[PDB]
């Protein structure tokens, strides 16, 4: 009885996973590609690792992540492979249930990683409290068409302080402070949404994953995890924190997948 296990991100999230690649299997649950390709880590990311390593049960990964992507173009633009372009791809190939992804509302997972490039691209040109309302209806609509589809289990990731990234950090204090007060209110108002939601639909399980908090806490004390210190950048992705001056490794997203396990246990694959 496997676990259906759809996600949608951007950079954080991506795989290389291809609608017409190899499907999901109980001999191969990412589908495609090999598991420790296409991420931003040198080796699983924490979709992988949820899905092949802390996973209590089967766990068929589908991973429609697309690097660069804000929620819709036609708030903050990035890249064509938006949220709202990954949720047209679930419908077009996954929503009707095909016999490669026969999921139901009991053991589908939809799981949204999205605002870091929202929040990246807009965090000086926007006010946060009347603007980020806006990409997160826009991402409470994305998810009302799953939905509507019969999804009814659902996992949302708050966006980690990429302000303390070594691409933010070398803007300045400055910068990183506005950074940092834009993407907490973008935090706040998700949180309100997925709360918001879960009780107006009463029949829904979600969990809402504090990434922020948890990422923060090993940037406050890298060398308790391992890390010689919170900003240095070794694309071997385990030596450092950071893979590349945006991106964590792959020894990050595994501390976050351990975190994020009991966690998830209520969704059914962990």
């Amino acid at each position: 009885n496997p676990t259906y296990f759809f996600t949608f991100g951007d950079s954080y999230s991506q795989t290389g996973f291809s609608a017409s690649g190899t499907q999901p299997s109980a001999s191969n649950p990412m589908g495609n590609p090999d598991l420790g390709i296409g991420t931003t880590t040198n080796g699983p990311n924490w979709i992988g690792y949820l899905t092949t390593t802390e996973n209590a049960s089967l766990v068929l990964s589908y991973n429609l992540a697309a690097g660069g992507a804000t929620i819709d173009n036609a708030l903050v633009p990035a890249y064509p492979g938006d949220l709202a372009s990954q949720f047209r791809l679930f419908e077009d190939v996954y929503a009707d249930k095909p016999a490669s992804a026969p999921w139901s509302a009991e053991d589908a997972v939809f799981g949204v990683w999205i605002g870091i490039n929202d929040i990246g691209n807009a965090y000086y040109s926007t006010d946060a409290e009347t603007y980020t309302p806006k990409l997160i209806s826009r991402l409470e609509s994305l998810v009302e068409e799953v939905y509507k589809n019969g999804g009814r289990k659902f996992l949302f990731l708050n966006v980690p302080p990429t302000s303390r990234s070594p691409l933010f950090l070398e803007q300045g204090e400055e910068v990183v402070k506005q950074h940092a007060e834009y993407l907490s209110v973008y935090n706040e108002n998700l949180e309100g949404m997925v709360d918001d939601f879960t009780k107006k639909k009463g029949d829904v399980t979600t969990v809402l994953y504090d990434s922020w908090s948890f990422m923060t806490k090993i940037l406050d004390d890298p060398t308790a995890y391992g890390f010689p210190d919170a900003t240095c950048i070794n694309d071997d992705g385990t030596s450092c924190i950071w893979w590349n001056n945006y991106h964590p490794g792959m020894k990050y997203h595994l501390l976050q997948a351990e975190d994020m396990k009991p966690k998830l246990r209520k969704l059914g694959g962990w």
